């Protein structure tokens, strides 16, 4: 139908402006902590803390599968990397010291990011 093809076309659009909030919000981390998945060989016990673990490679694996639906489902994984390093680490890490700097320095792109869906009508 003409209909679910003009779906597919908003989905691609809106697959299109989340690659690029997830790039902005990659270059945020330049450490590149939050790059890929923890390491269970370098972090044996990680999946006994952590029940949901995310990081930007996965995030970029469902995205191109365009996986995410709306905006909200994007930003919930994004908010997984945050918040699972702030539990596995300690205040005075480095690890949680970069989360709150990627949650501080990525809520600017992400509060624009709200917007243009809304206008654009992405969902
Ligand atoms: C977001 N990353 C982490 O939370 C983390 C924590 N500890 C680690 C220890 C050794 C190697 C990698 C680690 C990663
Ligand atoms: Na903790």
């Amino acid at each position: 139908s003409m209909e679910q093809v003009a779906m597919e076309l908003r989905l691609t659009e809106l697959t299109r402006l989340l690659r690029s909030v997830l790039d902005q919000l990659q270059d945020k981390d330049p450490a590149r902590i939050f790059a890929q998945p923890v390491s269970l060989k370098e972090v044996p016990d990680y999946l006994d803390h952590i029940k949901h673990p995310m990081d930007f490679a996965t995030m970029r694996k469902r995205l191109e599968a365009q996986g995410y639906k709306n905006l909200h489902e994007f930003e919930e994984d994004f908010d997984l990397i945050i918040d699972n390093c702030m539990k596995y680490n300690a205040r005075d890490t480095v690890f949680y010291r970069a989360a709150v700097r990627l949650r501080d320095q990525g809520g600017v792109v992400l509060r624009q990011a709200r917007r243009e869906v809304d206008s654009i009508g992405l969902e």
